[PDB]
C-alpha cells in the first residue's frame, strides 16, 4: 500500500485471492466491489496478482489512450502465442505489431466490402434451405449462428481453391480446438503456462495443421488470389524491403479467423434471441418495417448506410452482453485514473461487462432496449477504443446485420423458453447459454 | 530420513522435475534410475513427492496392500468430472467395488458370444465405406479410432441407443471430456480449485450423455450394458441412480477409446514395418487358417500369436504410464520406506523398460517374455488390475485378424511413430500415422 492506490476489496485465501467469485459470476463480483467500496476504479487479486480495474467510464480514456510503453499488451497477450503464432503480432516488437495488423486491416476496408453482403446472403439462404428445411423444427440456434458465422466469412475472404481444400466445417473445428485449450487463469499467472499441458499442444498441433493446409494452397497458387484474404499478406511487403514468412501469413489468418469466429456467433445468436422474445414485440416490428423495403438481393448501401435500426439491436445486444469481458494492459509506469496512481507491475483492466452496467452510462442496464444510448460519452467500449479499437468491426456489424436481415425475411423464430438465456460465464468468449438455445422456427 | 529412496537433485523447487518428466518421462526416469543407481527413488512434482517403484522385483509391494494402506481415491480426482462427483474411487470404497463389479459382469462372459461377430461386421463395414479405393492413403491412428468406437458400440448397445446416440457423436462426447484433464493436477491438487473452462466443457458433455441416456431409459421402459446397469441391486435393497449409470458407461467407454485405438495403431505399424516382415508372415499364418467368419473360440484360444503382438505393443509403448496412489500409511518397498503423504507411481513406461525383465527393451519382439515375473504391469496388477483387459484383446486381435486379411499396409515413414508425450494417455505421434492402404479383395 502506497496512499495513491485504488481501494483493494479485501482477500481471504491469499494464494487465489478474488479468482474463484469472479470466475463464477464476473458481472455480480466487480459490481459488489463497485458498489461496497464507494469507487468505480479498484484493485481486486487474481492468484496474487494485482488487477486494477478502470470501472468508471468517464475515466475510460485513461486506459486507452496511452501508448504501448505506458501501459503495455504483450505480457497480457502471451497465452494467444500458440495460436498467433510464437513470435507474431503482439509478440513482435510493437513497430512491426503495427504492420502486421495494418495489413489485416487493409483487408477489412472498404473496396474489399464490395463483394461482401452478396457472398454473405449466398451462404445464409443455402444454409437455411438446407438445415431448416421442414415447414417447422426445433434447432439450436447458437450451433447454427456458428455454422452460418463460418460459413459467411469463409466465402468472403477465400478464393474456391482454398475453401475446396479446407472446408468451413474443418475450419471450424480447427479454431475451436484452439480455443478450447486457452487458460485465462495464466494471463494472470503466467507460471501456468510453463506447465507441460496437453491442452498448448492441441492448440499447436491445431495450427500447425492450417499452416501445412495453407502452404499447400499457396505452392498449388504459385502454378498459374485477386481480392482474397490469404493473397494479400501473400504480396504484403513491410516498411523495410522484407515479405511475411509462412508462420506469420498464417498468424493474421488464424487471427482474424479466431477473432470474428466466437465473437460475432455470440452477438448474432444474443441480437436473435431477443428480437424474438414476446416482450420485444415492439422490436420485431420496427426490424421488419426496416427490411421489408428491401429487395430480395441486398447491396452494400442496402447494409451499411440504410440500416440504423438493425444495427442498434446488434449494438445494444453486444452492450448488455460483451462476449470480451475484460481490456488489460500490463502497467509499464505509473498512471493517473481519476484520482489514485496504478503503480509499475499491476494489470490494469477496463471492463466492457462492468462498464456497461454503470447505472450512469446505462440506466436500468439489464433491460434490452436498442434505442437507448450512452449517457457518458465513450462508455460503451464493446469493441475497445484508442491504439487497439477492434478493426474486425466493420465487418462483424455488416455480417450480423446481414443474416438477420436474411433470416428474418424468411423464418419466424420462438423461443422455447419463457425468458433470454443466461449469460453462461464459464467460457473465455462469453455467449448465451448453450442449453438455453433450442429454439423453434417456422418458414414462412 | 535416513529409510527414504533417494531424491533426484531439484533446482526450481516450484515445478521440481514436471517439465523434464513432463517432455520425456521414459529418458528422464532412466536417468533418475541410472545416476542415482537405485530402482526406487523419489522426483518432485511441483514441490509433491513422487516415490516410483520402479524395481520390478518389487511391483508387488505397490499392486498388494488394501486402500487402507494405498488409497486411489485422492489421485482419481481430476476424473470427477467424468465419472461423475460422488462416483466409483469418490464412493466409499465398498461401494467403488460393487460399482466396479457390475461394470465387471457385464464383460464375463457370456456376454462374449456376439462380439466377435460384430466387431468383424463393423471392420468390414468401416473398410468398405473408407477404404473403397484399389489404394489409398489413410491416417492409421484416425481410422483405428474410428474403429475401435464403431466395434465398441455394437457390442455395447442396443439398435435404439446407437440410433439416439451415434458412434461419431459419442466420439465427440469421450474426446471433449478428455482433452479437458490437466495430469498436472494430480500432484497439484489445488489447481482443480481454478475456474477453468476445461472442467465447464468436460461436465457440460458428461450432462448431455446422462440427458440422452435419460430419454433412452424412458422411451426404453414403454416395452446390452446398459439394460445390465438398470437390473444392477446393491448389497443394500437400492438401484442405481441415473448419475452413477452415466458413471460406469461413460467410465468403461472412457476407459477402452483411447488405450485399445493406441494399442491398435500400434500393432499395426509394427507390423507392417518392412523390418517386421518375419512377424508379419507368422501373423497371416496364424489368419489365414480360420473362416471368412470368425467366432469366440477362434479369437480366444486359438491366437496367440497375434495376442503376443498385441500385448509386446503394450509393452513396448504403454498406453498409461504410471500406476499412482497417495500412502496414506508408510510403506516398505525394497529397503527403504515411504513415507506418509507421499504419492506412490509404478511405471510401465519405466519397469517394461528395465533392461533385467526387458532385454533391449526399444526392440519389438513379439516372442519375448518377462524375465522377472510380473514385470509387465501393461494393465496393472492387484486390486485394482484392468477389467477390460478380455474385452480389450479381443476387440484388437479381431480388429488385426479383420483388416489383414484384406489389405496390406505400408508405412509412409522410413522409421515407426515415435511415442507422442504431449497427451495424458499416450500413443504414436498422429503426423507419422500416413500409411498406405492397398485392397487385395474386392466385394461389398
Ligand atoms: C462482435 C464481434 C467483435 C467484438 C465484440 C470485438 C471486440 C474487440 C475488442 C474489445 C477488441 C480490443 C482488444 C484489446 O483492446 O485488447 C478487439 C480487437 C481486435 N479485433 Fe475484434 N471484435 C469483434 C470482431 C472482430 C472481427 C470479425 C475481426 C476480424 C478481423 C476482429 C479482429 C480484431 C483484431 C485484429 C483486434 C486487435 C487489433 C489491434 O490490436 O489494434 N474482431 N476486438
Ligand atoms: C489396451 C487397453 C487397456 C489398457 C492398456 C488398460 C490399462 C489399465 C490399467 C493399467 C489399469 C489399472 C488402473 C489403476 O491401477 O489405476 C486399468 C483399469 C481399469 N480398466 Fe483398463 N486398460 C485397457 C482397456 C480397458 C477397456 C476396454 C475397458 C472397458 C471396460 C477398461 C476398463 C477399466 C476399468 C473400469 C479399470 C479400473 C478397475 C478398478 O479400479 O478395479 N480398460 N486399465
Ligand atoms: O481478443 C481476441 C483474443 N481473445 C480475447 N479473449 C479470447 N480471445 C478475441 N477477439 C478480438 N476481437 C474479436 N475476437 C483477439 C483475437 C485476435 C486478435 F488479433 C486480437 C485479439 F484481442
Ligand atoms: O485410467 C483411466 C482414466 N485415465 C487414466 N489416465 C488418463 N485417463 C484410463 N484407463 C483405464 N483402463 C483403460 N483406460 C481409467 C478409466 C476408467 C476407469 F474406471 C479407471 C481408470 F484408471
Amino acid at each position: 500500500t502506497r496512499p495513491t492506490d485504488p481501494p483493494v476489496y479485501p482477500v481471504t485465501v491469499p494464494f487465489l485471492g478474488h479468482i474463484v467469485q469472479f470466475g463464477k459470476n464476473p458481472l455480480e463480483f466487480m459490481q459488489r466491489c463497485k458498489r461496497d467500496l464507494k469507487s468505480g476504479v479498484f484493485t481486486i487479486s487474481i492468484g496474487g496478482q494485482r488487477v486494477t480495474i478502470v470501472g468508471d467510464p468517464h475515466e475510460h480514456s485513461r486506459f486507452f489512450s496511452p501508448r504501448n510503453e505506458i501501459l503495455s499488451p504483450r505480457e497480457v497477450y502471451t497465452i494467444m502465442t500458440p495460436v498467433f503464432g510464437e513470435g507474431v503480432a503482439y509478440a513482435a516488437p510493437y513497430p512491426r505489431m503495427r504492420e502486421q495488423l495494418n495489413f489485416l486491416a487493409e483487408e477489412l476496408t472498404i473496396a474489399k466490402f464490395q463483394n461482401f453482403v452478396p457472398a454473405i446472403q449466398h451462404e445464409v439462404r443455402k444454409f437455411m434451405a438446407e438445415n431448416w428445411k421442414e415447414d417447422e423444427g426445433v434447432i439450436n440456434l447458437l450451433e447454427d449462428c456458428g455454422a452460418m458465422i463460418i460459413n459467411t466469412a469463409c466465402q468472403c475472404l477465400f478464393g474456391e481453391d482454398l475453401r475446396k481444400r479446407l472446408n468451413a466445417r474443418h475450419f471450424a473445428q480447427l479454431l475451436s480446438k484452439m480455443e478450447s485449450s486457452l487458460i485465462p487463469a495464466a494471463v494472470f499467472m503466467p507460471w501456468l503456462l510453463r506447465l507441460p499441458l496437453p491442452q498448448s499442444a492441441r492448440c499447436r498441433e491445431a495450427r500447425a495443421e492450417l499452416q501445412k493446409i495453407l502452404g499447400e494452397i499457396i505452392v498449388a497458387r504459385e502454378k498459374e488470389n485477386t481480392s482474397d484474404l490469404l493473397g494479400g499478406l501473400l504480396k504484403a511487403v513491410y516498411r523495410d524491403g522484407t515479405r511475411m514468412s509462412l508462420h506469420e501469413v498464417c498468424g493474421m489468418i488464424v487471427a482474424a479467423m479466431f477473432a470474428g469466429q466466437h465473437t460475432s456467433t455470440i452477438t448474432t445468436s444474443w441480437s436473435m434471441l431477443h428480437l424474438m422474445h414476446p416482450k420485444n414485440k415492439k422490436w420485431l416490428d420496427k426490424l421488419h418495417k426496416e427490411i421489408d423495403e428491401f429487395p430480395a438481393q441486398l447491396n452494400y448501401d442496402n447494409v451499411m448506410d440504410e440500416m440504423p435500426f438493425a444495427e442498434r439491436c446488434v449494438r445494444e445486444s453486444i452492450r448488455r452482453d460483451p462476449p470480451l469481458l475484460m481490456v488489460m494492459r500490463m502497467v509499464k509506469a505509473e498512471v493517473k485514473v481519476g484520482s489514485y496512481v496504478v503503480p509499475k507491475g499491476d494489470i490494469i483492466a477496463c471492463s466492457p461487462l462492468l462498464s456497461h452496467h454503470d447505472e450512469e452510462a446505462f440506466p436500468n442496464p439489464r433491460l434490452w432496449d436498442p434505442e437507448r444510448d450512452e449517457k457518458v460519452d465513450g462508455a460503451f467500449i464493446g469493441f475497445g477504443a484508442g491504439v487497439h479499437k477492434c478493426i474486425g468491426q466493420k465487418f462483424a456489424l455488416l455480417q450480423v446485420k446481414t443474416i438477420l436481415a436474411t433470416a428474418f425475411r424468411e423464418y419466424d423464430f420462438q423461443l422455447l423458453r419463457d425468458e433470454v438465456p443466461d449469460p453462461d460465464y464459464h467460457t473465455m468468449v462469453v455467449g448465451p447459454t448453450l442449453n438455453q438455445c433450442l429454439v423453434k422456427y417456422t418458414r414462412k
